[PDB]
């Protein structure tokens, strides 16, 4: 036994790359940042993300929508060491969307046909940005 | 005489199945999670939910909206022993709508074409969900 | 000399009909319930409402957006008359959009085309709604 | 060595005429009130903005996104003068967006294609807005 904690907004640090979960309803997509990383995230090129993660999308209000995670030690072990913040996944976690994403995943009624961890570069002043 | 009750976002717990408030105005749609429960919700094969459900979008603000509610003693049974939560419904309830929400009623004016209760699944993890 | 002051969301009681301030720019609209009323708002069939009721939509921060009122003493005395709420217009006013009416307001520069007062029906159960 | 300090609301005065942050992602667009000034900023009709202004677009958590700002003494220097507000403009700001805005920048990813000041009208009762 365990519980599901949270990966807050601080696990996202600005002027460093961002690892984006991209997430698709069965029309209905869905952006999240999802973790800032000091490098890229290459998987195995055998191995698809789906292997080590699995994703949950339930709602915990009339208006709002939490998504729950189970990451399996080698994304966990990956995920910590590329992140920017101190060590901060853990396999059984969960995030909050905001009220805005939160009806995105209501109306498609909560059913998540793909999804996947983008990596998207950081902008013109994020060197200086990050060294402030 | 008597008052309308706040149905809270606690009587939406994670991991459990979700009864949908979905309601169309006259274009306009909303949908709500409205209870999580334990089985589905099946009606008598002979009644509409309209017989013992009677519903009232009103605003409250410049920018808010409520959804009242009037339910007839067998779905309020019903609903008590469906529900996850401690027996929640009370005959007169309402709920408040987030500024999202909120917006789509006004803009339809409140008028209320059709509504009704959908069963929604519940996903991979939420079985271990729930038992954290 | 003088200031606006703020029509607040109080002046809208559910249950009661509802007066719709409804705002077109130069596209992009803007529904907004303005004040609950017991009776509807009929103007002489000779005057148009821009005689007066004159609007004007600043910013107010980077995301946030108001809406002002000038009001001229007829209007301000049918209205007073006809609010479900204590008396509460007065001749220089203002309302706050949330960050999702303002963003409608932005995005078209603030520029007003038209504007109105129409008169938004109760609801089934507003009745006992309001003798609550 | 140094820091990027928050363009507050505060800036924004109503009732004055308003600078525009315009800016296109890579479909995809953001208008945000920038400062509220006193005349005009017409540039140099040799130069273009891009000169004195470098903008970069980073998130800061899950559902939340800021922009960072470079202004080149030039332009800190013209909008210092050209501010309603006493004197706000640093070489190194940023601002945050909205959750609402935010979103727009996270689906297009962030990525500035371009972006402009424009000036913005005052409305019909601005003068009186704002001497009050
Ligand atoms: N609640 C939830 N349902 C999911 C998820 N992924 C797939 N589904 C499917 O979505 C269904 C609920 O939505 P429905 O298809 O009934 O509108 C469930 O029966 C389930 O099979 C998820 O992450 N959360
Ligand atoms: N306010 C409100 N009006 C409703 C509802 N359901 C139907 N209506 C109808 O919507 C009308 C108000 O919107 P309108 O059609 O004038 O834009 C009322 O006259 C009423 O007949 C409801 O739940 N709330
Ligand atoms: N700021 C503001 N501008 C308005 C309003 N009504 C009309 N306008 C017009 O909108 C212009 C600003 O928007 P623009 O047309 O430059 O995008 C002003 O020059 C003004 O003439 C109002 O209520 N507020
Ligand atoms: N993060 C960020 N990226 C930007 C900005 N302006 C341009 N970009 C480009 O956007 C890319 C990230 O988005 P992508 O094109 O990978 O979806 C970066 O590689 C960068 O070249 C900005 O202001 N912020
Ligand atoms: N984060 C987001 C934003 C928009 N969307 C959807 O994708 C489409 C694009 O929406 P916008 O035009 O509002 O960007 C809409 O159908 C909207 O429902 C989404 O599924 N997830
Ligand atoms: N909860 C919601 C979400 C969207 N809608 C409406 O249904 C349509 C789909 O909107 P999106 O493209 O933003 O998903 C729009 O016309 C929007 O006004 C709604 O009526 N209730
Ligand atoms: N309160 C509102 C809601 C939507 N709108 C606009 O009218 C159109 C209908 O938007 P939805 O499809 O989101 O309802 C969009 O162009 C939107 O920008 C508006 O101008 N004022
Ligand atoms: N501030 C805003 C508002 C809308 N948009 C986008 O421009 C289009 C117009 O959206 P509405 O119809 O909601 O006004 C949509 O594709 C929306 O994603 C934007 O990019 N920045």
């Amino acid at each position: 036994k365990h519980s599901y904690v949270e990966l807050k907004d601080k696990v996202i640090v600005p002027g460093w790359p961002t690892l984006m979960l991209e997430i698709d309803f069965v029309n209905q997509f869905l952006n999240i940042p999802f973790l800032s990383v000091k490098e890229p995230l290459q998987l195995p090129a055998e191995k698809k993300l789906t292997d080590y993660f699995t994703i949950d999308v339930e709602p915990a209000g009339h208006s709002l929508v939490n998504i729950y995670f189970q990451i399996d030690d080698f994304l966990l072990l990956t995920l910590n060491s590329l992140s920017v913040y101190k060590d901060p996944i853990r396999k059984y976690m969960f995030l909050r969307l905001n009220k805005e994403q939160s009806k995105h995943a209501i109306n498609a009624a909560f059913n998540v046909f793909s999804y996947r961890l983008r990596n998207i570069g950081v902008g013109p002043l994020g060197p200086d940005i990050r060294s402030s």
